[PDB]
């Protein structure tokens, strides 16, 4: 039963024909989602990939981390497409940069401020990090039945947590010139929230023929503070939205 | 004679209380647009701005032309916002570059490649030239309603008619190195047109708080010919109006 | 009949002009060809109104480009399709150093490329310059009006607003790129701002055609975010008289 | 823990100042093994980290996941615990005919084909290596006899398009990266891999000190998939000795 | 200080009241263009950087060598510009791209593409690299007065001899990407030739208040060859050095 | 005749010679020959002034590249063709740490690319890497006679003022590009400011030749922008070609 792809560890046989993934960040998510979900059941955990499939509404899905970022996640992305999925439906955790959103609030990315790199291995910086219009849809309509509080628009989308996300609270203290005040210019342009992977995960797909989706809980505002202290519904909003696009 | 506004020549009071701008790149379109909704009156014509006002469900509706490309939609755009336009609703002609997309197609715009240079006077070019989620939304939605082949998706936006769009049929015959194998490129990439003002139009917009949706009607296919030789797409914008006042 | 996509013009409609002269607005199409010898309305489609008159024998074409460089590439490129080798370019301006005052006239040696249509044409290291014979034509010209004139080189920006960091708008805020540009600009001696040129220039240097360019200035910076509506007419008046001189020059 | 994602305290590194930084986690209790006492510290996402000891010092051996965004929280948060000194232990494409698979490839810089590198320094930065850390690689590698070349690394923020694999779902691959392979291979480029121009860039421009060492499982000119090299382990854990 | 500037070893005092200076890149053609006018001197060498200073309609003129590329030539015409040169000329010698570009044909530049990285740190990209308008009218003027088939335009300023203009002839025979087919794509847009400082030398004057003109003789066709022939390069740069001395006079 | 266009050498002039040290300044290109056995005369073209010597019985070339990238680069390619394949650039420097002292020697691992002549050898995204060898060997060199030496990066310019962030100009002005440069660069630990290093490292890493760089400081910039290690770094730079021949 030699794995199909070169990370994953998956055959086409593990999907059960499957064509769509929920693909949170942490690994360790992956099982909690799953048993959200009919029939879970673990197919391989390799590096930060972790995969399970379940079934929504009779049909096969796939649950499967990225990792953090954009080079993971285009592993992830794109062997999970050679094993045969079309369809994909991040699931993630989120700052937010506006002062009206509160931790725990639903995010639906449209699409992404580009400040990634694996986004260019695919299309050259003009192309845009697009939502595919289904999936965004589904979120929207998904958020509405269960009646989350959930915003809709763009994200910026950072290859690092700290400096790229203009966090100062650091080994430096230091960010370099680029993302200097880049914080206050993505929130004067109403940009909603911060994440790590949706511009690669984005521009991945909508270049290659592939839909897909991003959703986030936000776990910080950032008006606030840069790290949260410790203590759902982001998550309810991708399964459901999972069953509508099936 | 009096504008609030330098290149429109519009006060806010001509706008009679106004929140949504049809804004196609033709002024020949505008009157075209305007005579859908009730009590369509002209309001103003200078450069390539011409501008209508007409009445939709009873809330007034501006009919504002932009002209082609980036800069003279950035002033419409900017001016109509100073005015009190809080959402605008693109229509115009395009190139399908799918071999699949029809002439007479209607193609509504999820997000612009941006081959603009207006989008970079208002973002960085890492920030995506993305349609308003309901904008976008009331224009499949009104797609459905008037009926019409249509395709959701995303759009090329060139500053140029010609090498931009990688047309050869022109006076030097040849196109500068960066778009040399372009439209193979968007093809594979699965852009479905080209067009000459999306890019900066939703750039702005998404920038700057304002709605913004991008709609237009095929008038060529590219994978089979260069040079072409709306009302479908015309019925769509005014029926998506209808669901954003 | 039409030779031509959008300018709705045939080469029979050119009678054998080689030179236009291309302003932004097509209400001024018709006050430069009045200057010119038995003007005649070609067409007017969308943003471009045209003309023929003759200078000293030969025909010329006057056509308006709309604002902003996607609009004149299309009017150039088409013209040149229609037999055009030679465009002067008639615009108004915003003077962005203190002693450059409303109503003088600006000559444009090359072209800061804030637009993004030159782009399509040449890389940006392509330097937006303006052709040696046209530029000393409305040199020439400006000295045979007798305008105050000055020459070089000119910001030619995509937007009105940000890109030329204008702050009375809608959103109050100008983009990274563009703040403290203005300061920038005037620093590097750069004389204006206008919206065409660095396209104009740019498509004209890369592909063997002639192109100048000449503005009257409506607003001064320094003192004025916005144009006086009322000043603009006169003011704009000696730069069109010189553009139609310097036709003559290179006829 | 106090960090946000390693989960790990100033006082589980018990003065540790050294990591060995895997990519993969599941080979940091492998590595960590090869030294003294070693203890599981944490594992939260991608980031498995353990505590060791190396002729009597506390070093840390933290995966960072694939890829620098993930590496770059792992270096600054094990930066802000007091670690200077960062040993990446990778795998690795070669693309030069001769490099065979089983070769030690020490990097002195990288191409900077990622973007977490950009969010340190500008473009014009180079991704470098330490001195010392590419010396005492370099001279572990000697010590063990390993086949080794020393040079620069494309490290990419993609395993597939970026490193020119065609052998995908679109077989498409973007204009940047069409015919970038051979571009590199002609300017002396050794391999592929996917952490070193952050790791490196990071460190190079906050006083830290970074090393790079990889085993060859490919060669590129060969195929484009590995078949599914404990020598470049061996020396990053000899390397460390040296710098302690 | 016996210098008022780092570089050049030179002080006020020694330029006379000049405010012209003419910079050839080879400090060897230093002296024989100062010999062309009248009172030549030579004033200091330290480096690439050899000053003369003449004198023309009574008033004092600079030559001063900036040698090749857009750094040393930075530092020239900063340090000249600080002691007074207001109006640079640079006299070079240079590769055609055009066919119909011939050896020993002058070339005028009026704007040149920037494939240097000098220009850089005076503007933008966005910038052109622009010579004066009365630089440029002195020059096209001066070489239509002594004779000279003359071409006016667009010069291609790079930073490297070998690459940068696309010459496959050296040690790797290999051009990176950036420059593989550049001539060709130069050459389609109507760039007459290849030298390496208009680029640094425009932008910088034109960025700050500085008038500049540049004008060359071309050694070379590269649509022939990649290497000028030795033979045929003294009667173009005497022949070009005549005109950058006509063009001062009609700028003093 | 000359095998090269600019140096006016020919392979037999450089008499096997496969290593060249390759001061900026014409000037000292006899006195770093001076140092070797047998020095003799080559050439002297432009910028370019070549020397020959003996070093351990092996012929060692010296020759100046002038100041910049550009120079540079002709120097190092010429060079290449009629043979060398090991370069030791020995320069001066600017100091921009405060650490750092007028006469230490500084050795340089890799350089801040603010040149455009590396851009005509590999992309910006290439790292302007020296050679290893190279590197160790200019480092044991300066080890044994005892320098204060320091190791790292060191920012390489096109210009020695705007690309410094030097004020005290004509203009008074400093590109936006440049403005804040120098204290960030010192944020990130460069050590330095001279004009050939990223064009050489850059040009050589790329083309399979080894390359090596060694600096002496002439100022620091924390104390003044005008400067006011002569023998250190010239010793260490040929006691290391002694190690690498
Ligand atoms: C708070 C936070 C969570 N996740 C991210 O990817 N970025 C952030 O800033
Ligand atoms: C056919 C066509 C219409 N409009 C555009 O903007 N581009 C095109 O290609
Ligand atoms: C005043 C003015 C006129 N025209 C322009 O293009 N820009 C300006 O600022
Ligand atoms: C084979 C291989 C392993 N790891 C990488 O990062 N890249 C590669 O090509
Ligand atoms: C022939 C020639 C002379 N000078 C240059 O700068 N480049 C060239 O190609
Ligand atoms: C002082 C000094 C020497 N050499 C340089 O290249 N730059 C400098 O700043």
């Amino acid at each position: 039963s030699k794995s199909d792809v070169f990370h994953l560890g998956l055959t086409k046989n593990d999907l059960q024909g499957a064509q769509l993934a929920i693909v949170p960040g942490d690994p360790e998510r992956v099982e909690k989602i799953a048993a959200l979900m009919d029939k879970p059941v673990k197919l391989a955990s390799h590096r930060e990939f972790t995969s399970w499939r379940a079934e929504l509404d009779g049909k096969a899905v796939i649950v499967c981390s990225t990792g953090i970022g954009g080079p993971s996640t285009s592993i992830a992305v794109e062997e999970l497409a050679q094993l045969g999925i079309r369809t994909f439906l991040r699931i993630g955790t989120t700052g937010a940069i506006q002062p009206h959103i509160n931790v725990g609030d639903v995010l639906v990315t449209t699409a992404s401020v580009r400040l990634d790199g694996a986004s260019l291995h695919f299309a050259p910086m003009e192309f845009p990090a697009v939502a595919d219009f289904a999936c965004t849809t589904a979120l929207v309509e998904a958020a509405k039945s269960i009646g989350a509080t959930t915003h809709v628009g763009v994200t910026a989308s950072s290859d690092t947590f700290y400096p790229g996300q203009e966090r100062y609270d650091t080994y430096s203290g230091r960010v370099v010139r680029r993302f200097k005040g880049s914080m206050e210019e993505w929130q004067a342009m109403g940009v909603m929230n911060y994440e790590m992977e949706s511009a690669t995960l984005l521009t991945m797909c909508a270049s290659q023929g592939l839909r897909a989706g991003m959703v986030a809980g936000v776990i910080v505002n950032r008006t606030q503070q840069e790290i949260p202290n410790a203590e759902s519904h982001a998550v309810k909003i991708v399964v459901e939205a999972a069953r509508r696009l099936l």
